[PDB]
């Protein structure tokens, strides 16, 4: 895609809740601290001191638009950060900056380090010839969806299904509540009348078989090996063409590369989610003259 | 220090409603994967795969809760887990169980994940002889604070202040819009009346000084080289024996010991938050009665 | 689909929310209709006094949930009502469940109200001998959606796209905004994605052609005449045999039969919920042995 | 009266509130069609293609403002709507447009469905040479009475009571719940010390005089037919002449001239909110000269 | 009256909301607190040790109740405190008795005080010969209504109005803005359109009698001495002997009886919630025997 | 302090929810009295006819804004108010004006009638030549602590701690549920890690000793006479010299000079906020073209 054209995703009611909530969370009271600076009129600059990618603007944005203050970025949403970088500035009322300050510095860290390790995976990716989507999973922070999921979309990962409303996840324990793969994808289906799409988690070739004659429009093939992986996909794609494969499970950076392959259409990955470490953000006051 | 008591610190309304907002995040609509695995009474087996200290038992049992099933815990809170260990067990409607199996997963692994990550550190020091506080800082994911300053606690570190609304803290920030750590501090002072403490950020022994001169309670020495810091501590200590000293900046488990000396009385760690992977649990349906 | 199963549909977060939403706009101040009834045990019957399908039961249970009032139905969800019957009994305080009445009687009224009508398009669909999908749209009332969608599923339509972060519709507005039907599939489909399915609004044979070209999974044939309409699905169908065809606008209960093809998958009807009477109902207190 | 300055009735908070659940409800998450449209400056006209009563412009205008839209309104609030008019053009960023788009037109249609069906009523009352009052029900959808009130002030329709926390009404059930009408009316005359009318409902002469005597503002005749209720009323009102006496229940549009009567001073129709179909508009985007 | 059933009119859904913000207001982080007592099994009486009426029992249990806690009454709602004496008992577990303590003492000490001086009034008024009623205003704590016109109520005073909602009160101001007292009448009366009451603010009798004329329910008499105040009073009954005439402004319990006589049917007091001292009540932890 | 440069301690979020509920507390429906003034741009001067010192500026003007109407102030936040006074002029639509009059005065009468108690409090405590801090409590009305613990502020006193997780307060209660002063003040001293404050309540001189060994950071002697305090006071600074004295219980503003001797550091008066009374403004519309 285009990474400063994401931002257009976000729906501003839901966005301006969020940054309440945050704001809310930080200083449920008094401000004590504002005393110490006071509102005198003032600038800081935003420090970049990891490399990755940059993002999360709209969110940082948002945040300190609430506070009365103003933004200039100097790199795009989804730009390379080669660190120690002044990456923007930041304009305003010194104690509404620094009401802001953490806030906007944890969602932005938290953020860019999830598209950094979105964009490290698609590379990998690419350098192996894959030409599929890297994904994400549901497996974000709690109240933190659509930062971390947007965040995986200026990576260039796929977001993969936002809620549980969304696509129609059969899963190991939908199978076994009921009563195996057939009942379970006949009854997944019909609940997902004509809009939305089935996805069938399958540990082995034959489960796979029967979730795509059953109807799966995808088939996620969940903790394979590899050597295992690919002959299992080779036999899918050959008998159901149309029917697309996810491989997910255990997948990482490092091992992303065996896990590619021409039969192969999307990979998912906990980790770019969960195992993401935060980028280091400061935000530095300087005075004027 | 039990860590079971550590569940009586949530007060229940805003733990509730967290809870709630977790669900609605992840299914505001309609389920259809209800459809799939129907509602019969089951049972699920929660399963650690990962090694680290099992936290957030009271945000677990409230997400099942709000949803009409519970749960026997196999382990107490903060115990070690050795891997693919069963933890716990769930009981109730099948498609209740797998509403929530994602949300409560996340909110364990994250926590467990945090939990572990200080109890590591909290051990480095231990082993490195000192018996300061370890300490979590305010760099949390935004609407998370709860559940990761907990998990804090239950690896054992200290929380540090939770929200900008106990301690007055002054900042490299603060200074510069204050004209001055002189008069920064005597601001800061001043809004703690009595019954709030007032820390500084200083980057030099001269700026400590007139911080503890001015009437710190505590002096944080930012992103100081261990050879610098403890001459430094050592002064500070000698020179005003009641003023508390932490130590904050790049501070790794693996460098940790080189900040534990006998005139630091505080360790904060970003990266006991920011950087600290999730574990991975599951939660497998079985079919016993 | 077995109509008592959908209630497993309701996630009981936003139910409960939605329900106390109901009730403090009834009643945000002082209840003084209270103190004439007083809180005496009480019974009150609930009467059907319209022709149609019983909807709701959830929503009308939930609602006196809250208020300590206990239902007790003597009809499944979605049978059918045959004027003057006694559908269930509902018991509690008296004042309780005088609050509760209205709110719960406007609820269990529209959407029974939907369901009638939604029963009345499929049995006009299935008397022409079509095997399509009678559907819904997003003509919803603001705020009450989920009502109206279960409603349209209680009574055998389907609910289509929920939500607009479902499928991903791209429409009259849409194809003008991009710049050409070609342009805006393209935009869609890449946002879209593995997890999302593209819809298209078409007004005529080529657009849809084009449609289809760029990867549509639906083309929807808006305003057709229906002596139109079929010679286009036709030719669709021998041409892109796996892209399934919605027709809709301007689709009534008396001409619906003449929209019925076998090359139509899916109709939709704006009028299943903006036109479509709410039944009768009331619930009166009678004494007890 | 003036329909124009009903506008003033909306407390700007509530109405604000409102907008944002309507918001939230049609996309909790991503927005994908954004991406789609993009956000070029644009116009659109909205068209009115069924004939009634405009209504609802402060809830069409305060939608679209939550999302940077300018609405410019060509007919004013309240006028007669003559099919395929173009009453207004809505102006911002196309995605915001589109996004708003559904909802904005859902709330006019259904607030000017209703508008039209009591303007409907209050004509054909004025018809009949009667000069009383129609009026509205409690009979709302639940959570959209603000809307639905609203729609029949701007038909000239009288809303009843809003509330609950408004006028105080014994009905049928608070009569059999206290024991007796004059118990119950003293009863209710004491929760409304001096600041609210009573009003009871009364399915016979007998209960209607109990009532007026033990000092009601306002009897109810529940469910009369029309050679009843004016002997009925004729004798309420020679007897009690400074009581008012409402006309309820069977009311159609069809019959309404015949419950209209000299000694009749209130009707009120849930038809006019429970029955009355939505308008049709659309809002199509067009390009400038 | 009964003050014991006046608890029937607080709906249990802005009850339970409206403790939920008092108990996250005083505890929005985590507990420290609660770690020093601990969960063990407690029991503790609450002492009134000031002289009034007790109101707020209601308020006082839902707050408990949500911290899963009981309470058992030795005294009813609005009975008579002769200080030290042991009303209440409350049990649950220690850490939870005392984060209720402060927010439910707080709640108790207001009610009960606005219910003491609404007592003291009530009974000067009758000691006076006075058969009205003494009532409230809408001068009350911000988001504190319920628990103020509760109060008044228990103490035998009349809640005025509850919310702006219903009575139509023309003021000084209205009048102004209307440009002259037949306008505003006029207007509020084709507002109130046959549910509402209109009072009119009347600084003299003029002022009254032309309001009176215009259609005014109420004539309420402003800041008149009492030796205006009834000759006023008494040409205005002559006149409009079916217009209630309330007596407002700087009306305090030492003069009140002053401002009583037959002629006056309402007597409005600021002073009841302004200036209305709370109780003091404490809770006190006992061990069993 | 300096009492204009104390609004910048509220947080604007927390703010503008606060002015939110109590503008739809005071008006959920429809607002009939604007019909009686129409929206006609108007002025309205602010009158202050009590003694005091004037508080509540901010609450005020984000309560007006919140409506569309501007403020302006001719007396800065916190002077002393000398009676009929001309405070401010409020510009705006006449409908607006007048559906916020009432809300607005309530907050800055409670807001100014705190600032007011404290100010006669500080005034008595300085000239009794006393340097130390005169402090309120928790006995704040709920729901209402921001405008209470503010208005504090502003008439010179401290706010104390703000809630439950300010400082950790261990009273009678917690000794007791501890089995003993000892232990619970340990336990506080371990919960309060290094961020937070341990203060004890102490009825003998024995006890705040006991507190004192253990750790304590201030000690409230709780109830004491003047003879008995300042001794008390006396011992505890010689044996404890950096340990802060609190006095509290039955301190009054006429013997408040009692109190103030050179070894009490804190007065906490629970009266500041629980009789003081509200200060006497209106809102009068004025004329212009
Ligand atoms: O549920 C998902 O959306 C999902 C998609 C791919 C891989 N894992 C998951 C998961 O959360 O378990
Ligand atoms: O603000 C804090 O509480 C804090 C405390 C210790 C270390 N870092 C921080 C920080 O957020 O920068
Ligand atoms: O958007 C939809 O879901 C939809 C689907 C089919 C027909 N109309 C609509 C509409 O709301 O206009
Ligand atoms: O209650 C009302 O407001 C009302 C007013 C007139 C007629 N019916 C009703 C009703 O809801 O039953
Ligand atoms: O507002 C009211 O209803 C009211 C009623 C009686 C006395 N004062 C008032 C007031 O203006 O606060
Ligand atoms: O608890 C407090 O914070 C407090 C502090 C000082 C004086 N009183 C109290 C109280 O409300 O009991």
């Amino acid at each position: 895609m285009d990474a400063e054209g994401l931002a257009l995703l976000l729906p501003p009611v839901t966005l301006a809740a969020l940054v309440d909530s945050w704001l809310r969370e930080d200083c449920p009271g008094l401000n004590y601290a504002a005393l110490v600076s006071g509102a005198g009129p003032s600038q800081a600059a935003l420090w970049a001191k990891s490399p990755g990618v940059l993002a999360g603007q709209p969110f940082f944005d948002a945040i300190f638009t609430q506070l009365n203050c103003q933004v200039s970025w100097f790199l795009p949403e989804g730009s390379k950060l080669v660190p120690v970088a002044r990456v923007a500035e930041v304009r305003g009322p010194a104690h509404c900056l620094l009401l802001g300050e953490r806030v906007a510095l944890n969602t932005l860290a938290r953020c860019s380090g999830i598209a950094s390790a979105a964009a490290a995976a698609v590379e990998a990716a690419r350098g192996a010839g894959w030409t599929g989507h890297v994904a994400g999973t549901r497996k974000t922070t709690p109240g933190f969806r659509l930062v971390e999921k947007y965040g995986l979309l200026v990576g260039g990962a796929a977001s993969h299904r936002y809620d549980l409303g969304g696509l129609v996840m059969v899963k190991d324990n939908h199978v076994v509540a009921a009563g195996g793969v057939e009942k379970a994808v006949r009854a997944a289906r019909q609940a997902a009348d004509f809009a939305l799409k089935v996805e069938v988690e399958c540990s082995s070739l034959q489960e796979a078989v029967q979730a795509a004659e059953a109807g799966a429009d995808l088939v996620l093939l969940d903790n394979f090996k590899p050597e295992e992986l690919h002959p299992t996909a080779t036999v899918l794609k050959a008998q159901f063409p149309s029917v697309a494969v996810e491989a997910s499970g255990g997948i990482t950076l490092d091992n992303l590369p065996q896990f590619c392959g021409p039969h192969i259409d999307v990979i998912s990955m906990g980790m770019l989610t969960q195992a993401a470490p935060a980028l280091d953000f400061s935000l530095k006051l300087f005075a004027k003259e």
